[PDB]
């Protein structure tokens, strides 16, 4: 639950994201994926990497961190009321792709590293404060889905 002034935070860091949101999305998978190995196990497209320079190099890679951070801003743009948005996201990445939860942790922690990283000084206290709160929110939407479907 976040208040007003907390969302126009989120979508204030948001509009950062939207400048540039293939070279975001490229870094959050890059950092998900060599900070936790195990995740690029989960996808059969990205497993031949091996290395980082591979990684960025890697087209298809740009064009997936588009695609998921298309759907997380879409997720945000609603202000919690995401119900419609969130449950086919939590039906494929629990059924399909097998997805614990504890990654969606993980690229949630990735996306608050990229913006530090890509944004220096201009990701202050009470932004990040905001945007922790709006992944907190997601997962935890998600987790209930994951719950009432038994996935682990
Ligand atoms: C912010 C969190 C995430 C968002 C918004 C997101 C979004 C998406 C979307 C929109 C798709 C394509 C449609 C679909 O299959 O539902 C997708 C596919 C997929 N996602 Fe995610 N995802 C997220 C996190 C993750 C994580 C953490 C993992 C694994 C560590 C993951 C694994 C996958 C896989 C394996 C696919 C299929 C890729 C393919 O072969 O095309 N997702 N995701």
């Amino acid at each position: 639950g976040l208040s007003d002034g907390e969302w126009q935070q989120v979508l204030n860091v948001w509009g950062k994201v939207e400048a540039d949101i293939a070279g975001h999305g490229q870094e959050v998978l890059i950092r998900l994926f060599t900070g936790h190995p195990e995740t690029l196990e989960k996808f059969d497209k990205f497993k031949h990497l091996k290395t980082e320079a591979e990684m960025k190099a890697s087209e298809d890679l740009k064009k997936h961190g588009t695609v998921v951070l298309t759907a997380l801003g879409g997720i945000l743009k609603k202000k919690g009321h995401h119900e419609a948005e969130l449950k086919p996201l939590a039906q494929s990445h629990a059924t399909k792709h097998k997805i614990p939860i504890k990654y969606l942790e993980f690229i949630s922690d990735a996306i608050i590293h990229v913006l530090h990283s890509k944004h220096p000084g201009d990701f202050g206290a009470d932004a990040q404060g905001a945007m922790t709160k709006a992944l907190e929110l997601f997962r935890n939407d998600i987790a209930a889905k994951y719950k009432e479907l038994g996935f682990q």
